[PDB]
RNA sequence: GGAUCGAUCGAUCGAUCGGCAUCGAUCGGCGCCGAUCGAUGCCGAUCGAUCGAUCGAUCC
């Protein structure tokens, strides 16, 4: 039922201007969007009618918003659809469009129908609703449409342009310091999205906090462990690692330059995966040996990057969880290969597995992140017998490990199996959630508390910052509705138009496609896979070969999660079809009927034919080359 | 497969402050010392821009 609370919130858009407002909850956003949809629909008299647009980021809440759409317009004689990836192909979206009202969409669908030419204008839409909508900051899909929207309202060729209100539970700082710079980025927001009104809470703060959040935060700043054995094992293994794959190459410290690679670290990942990135442009011209030596170091580095890992959780998780982890790594590598290099590696973790279970099994070397962990989850345990823990941790290698240590320490017996009936559940990224728990990382029933356990006192002040941000947000947002209308309607007026023509002065032009055929070749096997004349493009994103002989040279393996993405249908993934390489190439896929398997140029290097360089892409569009168009007429 | 966002970290550049090292100008005392100003290199603290890596999430 519409409160009064709702209806303040509402206010400003029965008028007939943009606002980005900010409710803290989801139910209330969501009554609010329905009351101006209720409102902007009913005022049309007849002859007209509307075609308010609500846009959903994400499949779960747009299902949600589709379902509430649904159920309240039913008694008002309104017709709701809602659009997503598995709908899309089905019927034209424009006879979808044209023959209804409230459609529900995900944004992706609407750029690429504005891509494409359907959807002519924005002007069909009167009402248009952001959920989520302190997302329209860069290149979002939210952003470009409201970047069509600026290029045609700007362009001089403004027909009924769309009311643009908005949706959040926080306008956002970024990388905002001082006041005005906070200002300054809350003007960016409002001036991208167009809207001059911040509708919030003023008059009614008192049944507002009904419903809110409200955390307690309580850091704990605990050090680290001090008898670091396994540490001092496995950095030993990185030691004669490394000294060993320097055997091959005595510039490995001139490939990167990355200095103070402690172990354990970030910084030392970055280091594993320069290093990787620069072995991996490798042109001995033997062709030969050269696919060994690029085998046996990617075996090296990724030993590596699987130590790193390894410590990266035994300062995390626990000492035995790193144990299996490491385990679980020999185990299913070493059924890819067989050769010298791989037996004379898992030799190594045997003959360091010995001391390695005896110092893992050792309950003298508990790691105390994970001690304090325990005794303050027991506490409020005790406290309360019904709190559902929320844990956020920086990995997924973590979250079962963390995991394994709640079905492995004997302490604990109320936490229960719940990795994302549940007491625990362990995540990364986002109910009751009565408490929440940041290990290292940076709903309902009020009074809810947010632990922070870092060994770091740099997250401690980043959360403190966060706090004045917070505040300071609030204060500009209360300064910025103490302004009036038309310098605020000027103001955005010049940032938007600021923001336009800086659009379109990085409006790069087409660069010209390389007319040598370049070949292809593994990551870490350096095979011939294919030429670029047999690559073929077939909607601008998404890349295959037609040729015969590459159908001898790849191998398939069932996909775990097949998902029809766009008008595609995956089968399987495909892999390199050799003795021991067995590297990811791309994923089996039917187009219509056809199967013809699409690759990614990630897990590929392109080499030219003249010049002999080979040189190291990650996605598609930084490679430039004669992109010839896929047609079905040949194959 | 392709795109998008967030957190941490790294590289480069610029700005503010402090410290170390070096070169010149003025004043005072008995060639030496104290003070300030001007310039260069390095490091530390903070901020901004660009690029990248990992991790997570999202969509098509
Ligand atoms: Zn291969």
């Amino acid at each position: 039922k519409p409160r009064n609370y709702q209806l303040e919130l509402a206010l400003p858009a029965m008028k007939g201007k943009n606002t980005i407002i900010c409710a803290p909850t989801g139910c209330g956003k969501t009554f609010v969007s329905l009351l101006i949809c209720e409102h902007h629909l009913k005022k049309f008299p007849q002859g007209q009618k509307g075609k308010v647009v609500f846009f959903a980021n994400q499949i779960p809440v747009y299902e949600q918003q589709k379902s509430v759409f649904s159920k309240y317009f039913e008694r008002h004689g309104y017709r709701v659809t809602g659009i997503s990836g598995a709908t899309a192909e089905n019927v034209p979206v424009e006879q979808i469009v044209e023959n209804n009202d409230i459609i529900i969409l995900t944004p992706q669908i609407l750029v690429n129908n504005l891509k494409k030419g359907t959807i002519p204008s924005l002007s069909i839409f009167t009402l248009m609703i952001f959920d989520e909508c302190h997302n329209t900051s860069k290149q979002h899909p939210y952003n470009m449409i409201m970047f069509n929207y600026l290029d045609q309202k700007l362009g001089g060729s403004s027909g009924p342009l769309p009311q643009v209100i908005g949706l959040t539970a926080s306008v956002g700082v970024g990388d905002a310091k001082n006041t005005d710079e906070a200002l300054d980025y809350i003007c960016k927001l409002c001036a991208s999205l167009d809207a001059s009104v911040i509708a919030t809470v003023k008059h009614n703060l008192e049944e507002l906090e009904q419903v809110v959040y409200k955390p307690q935060k309580f850091f704990r700043k605990v050090e680290s462990r001090i008898s670091d054995k396994f540490k001092y094992i496995i950095a030993q293994l990185m030691r004669d690692t490394e000294s060993l794959a320097k055997r091959i190459c005595k510039d490995l410290e001139n490939l990167s330059q990355i200095q103070n690679r402690e172990f354990g670290t970030q910084k030392y990942e970055q280091w594993i995966v320069t290093v990787q990135k620069a072995c991996m442009v490798f042109q001995m011209p033997d062709k030969d040996e050269e696919s060994r030596i690029c085998k046996a170091l990617f075996l090296y580095t990724s030993h590596l990057r699987k130590y790193n890992d390894a410590l990266i959780i035994s300062e995390h998780a626990r000492m035995k969880d790193a144990l299996d982890y490491l385990k679980d790594f020999f185990s299913n590598v070493r059924a890819a290969g067989f050769d010298e290099i791989e037996q004379d590696l898992t030799q190594r973790f045997e003959e360091k597995l010995q001391e390695l279970e005896s110092v893992s099994r050792d309950p003298s070397n508990e790691n105390p992140k994970l001690e304090d962990l325990c005794f303050i989850l027991q506490e409020e345990y005790h406290l309360n017998p019904e709190t559902i823990t929320i844990l956020f941790v920086k990995t997924r290698a973590l979250v079962d490990a963390l995991k394994n240590w709640i079905e492995g320490n004997p302490k604990l017996s109320f936490l229960k199996p719940g990795i994302l009936d549940h007491n625990i559940l362990i995540a990364t990224s986002v109910a009751q959630c009565n408490l929440v728990i940041l290990y290292e990382y940076v709903g309902r029933a009020r009074g809810s508390k947010c632990f922070l356990l870092t060994s770091n006192a740099g997250v401690i002040e980043k959360e403190q910052i966060n706090m004045y941000k917070e505040k300071m947000m609030n204060d500009s947002i209360l300064r910025l509705q103490t302004w009036d209308e038309a310098v605020f309607r000027e103001k955005i007026l010049h940032i938007q138009t600021h923001e336009k023509f800086i659009r379109d002065s990085q409006e790069k032009p087409k660069p010209v496609p390389d007319k040598e055929n370049k070949k292809l070749l593994c990551r870490k096997c350096k095979a011939l896979a294919c030429y670029t004349a047999d690559v073929r493009v077939i909607e601008e994103c998404h890349y295959t070969v037609l040729g015969d002989a590459f159908k001898e040279c790849f191998v398939s393996r069932p996909h775990p999660k097949p998902k029809q993405f766009s008008s595609f249908e995956k089968r399987a993934k495909i892999f390199c079809a050799r003795q021991n390489c067995s590297h990811d190439w791309g994923i089996h896929v039917k187009y219509k009927t056809f199967e013809i398997p699409v690759i990614k140029i990630e897990s590929f290097v392109v080499e030219d034919i003249a010049t002999g360089v080979q040189t190291l892409y990650s996605k598609w569009k930084d490679f430039h080359f004669e992109k010839i168009p896929f047609d079905p007429a040949e194959m």
